[PDB]
């Protein structure tokens, strides 16, 4: 008459398979290298005819199509808008959070979208690049470095990230509670029921610590790693909300979708 953890870590694992589009599993078997096969951008000439094939509507202006440094932003932004809707309805299968009060709901996302957007993120780069467009394009780290700036700041922490969290050797199994642990953060900046969420969160940690027990024998300190890389999360978001404020004030064409403006506002 207990809990069944293992249980609960399945269930976590299939609604994360369920409710995003790219995985880690998905994301490896593209970047190996039949059909659909990533379109390579590494320079300015590549981009451009990514974008005609990729994202035509993009680019179908004249003259009037934005700078290339701006559309790639635009495109970065659609991608994070399409990842809050999945991990809206992916946080519904965590355990207590569709009990919560609704703006507990709001809040708990708002924070945590981008932690888990930049851990799922780690699954699709490697140190040369990163795929693009639903696994159709991969764009070289060199070639985002050498956007203007600010605009070439946007993916460099990321891959500095991914490189080292990669280096964990996760699966999707460890990363599906990996994300539902980031959006149960009890310390969240205006948490209405406090308590409540503690208990949600103890009650997933207490599931993931499980899980990378028994999937990862040989690395006895796994836990206490992603632990700590919650927090980097915390920091990397905490800087990428201060570069996305300074393009959304300096670059007059780059704008900010308003679903993303919400979760900006007031964040930090
Ligand atoms: C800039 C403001 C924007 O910052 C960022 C910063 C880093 C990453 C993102 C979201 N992202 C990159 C999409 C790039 O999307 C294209 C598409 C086409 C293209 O050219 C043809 C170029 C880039 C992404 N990928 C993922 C894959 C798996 C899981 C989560 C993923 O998240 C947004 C924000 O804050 O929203």
């Amino acid at each position: 008459m207990t809990a069944d953890l293992k249980s609960l870590a399945k269930r976590i694992y299939e609604a994360y398979l369920k409710n995003f589009n790219m995985n880690k599993v998905k994301a490896r078997v593209i970047l190996s290298g039949s059909n659909n096969p990533p379109f390579v951008i590494h320079d300015m000439e590549t981009l451009c005819m990514a974008e005609k094939t990729l994202v035509a509507k993009l680019v179908a202006n004249g003259i009037q199509n934005k700078e290339a440094e701006v559309r790639i932003f635009h495109c970065c932004q659609c991608t994070s808008v399409e990842t809050v809707t999945e991990l809206t309805e992916f946080a519904k299968a965590i355990p207590g959070f569709a009990n919560l009060d609704l703006n507990d709901q709001v809040t708990l996302l708002k924070y945590g979208v981008y932690e888990a957007i930049f851990a799922m993120l780690s699954s699709v780069m490697n140190k040369d690049g990163m795929l693009v467009a639903y696994g159709n394009g991969f764009i070289t780290r060199e070639f985002l470095k050498s956007l203007r700036k600010p605009f070439c700041d946007i993916m460099e922490p990321k891959f500095d990230f991914a490189m080292k969290f990669n280096a964990l050797e996760l699966d999707d199994s460890d990363i599906s509670l990996f994300v539902a642990a980031i959006i149960c953060c009890g310390d969240r900046p205006g948490l209405l029921n406090v308590g409540h969420i503690e208990k949600m969160q103890e009650g997933i940690v207490h599931v993931l610590r499980l899980h990378l027990q028994s999937n990862h024998p040989d690395d006895i300190f796994l836990f206490p790693k992603l632990l700590q890389k919650m927090a980097d999360l915390r920091q990397l978001v905490t800087e990428h909300a201060q570069l996305v404020q300074i393009i959304k004030k300096t670059e007059s064409d780059a704008a900010l979708h308003p679903l993303l403006q919400e979760i900006y506002r007031d964040m930090y």
